[PDB]
């Protein structure tokens, strides 16, 4: 899975499932579900050595995977709205929270295996 000219060496995760978010609003929970199939399954990441945190890895990951959904995708027939992107800021966070933990464990525990 490519990008607009790579991202400077960024890696790409395995496909993932949809998180159950708990926004609090029934309109969000509905809207989320009404579009849950359109959200990404995979997230880009950087390797865990130089940066390594649950903040910066995960913020940038949202910015990035969203950007691929904004430009690598909206120029091929997609057209996410503000509200769809606002949902995506959560969906990719949850995904890249796990991707961070996976990559960290697979580094620290040595189990380099997605």
């Amino acid at each position: 899975g490519s990008v607009v000219g790579g991202l400077g060496g960024y890696m790409l995760g395995s496909a993932m499932s949809r998180p159950m978010i708990h926004f609090g609003n029934d309109w969000e929970d509905r809207y989320y579900r009404e579009n849950m199939y359109r959200y990404p399954n995979q997230v880009y990441y950087r390797p865990v050595d130089q940066a390594s945190n649950q903040n910066n890895f995960v913020h940038d990951c949202v910015n990035i995977t969203i950007k691929q959904h904004t430009v690598t995708t909206t120029t091929k027939g997609e057209n996410f709205t503000e509200t769809d992107v606002k949902m995506m800021e959560r969906v990719v966070e949850q995904m890249c929270v796990t991707q961070y933990q996976k990559e960290s464990q697979a580094a620290a525990d040595g189990r380099r295996s997605s």
